[PDB]
């Protein structure tokens, strides 16, 4: 539960392309996290010759706003002085 608990996460994630090793001395933040994360790919590594389709992941803070779909402008919003009867047309 460590500032450190991230990198044990998206150092846990994927890479057909390279290597933990090499992928960690990318990263700037400190080496009380440069431990986690590569510690963690190292294990998602090893694991990942086995259960494969397959795997499965759980996961830290899953926490993040987003709404799938957008809303437009609305419209008709305007005031009016209404007299008894007014009545304003519009597509």
């Amino acid at each position: 539960h460590s500032v450190v608990k991230k990198c044990c996460y998206d150092g846990a994630c994927v890479n057909n392309d390279e290597t933990c090793e090499q992928r960690a001395a990318r990263i700037s933040l400190g080496p009380r996290c440069i431990k986690a994360f590569t510690e963690c790919c190292v294990v998602a590594s090893q694991l990942r010759a086995n259960i494969s389709r397959l795997h499965m992941k759980t996961l830290l803070p899953v926490s993040k706003p987003e709404i799938r779909s957008y809303f437009p402008e609305s419209w008709l919003w305007e005031v009016h002085l209404v007299p008894r009867r007014k009545q304003l047309q519009f597509a």
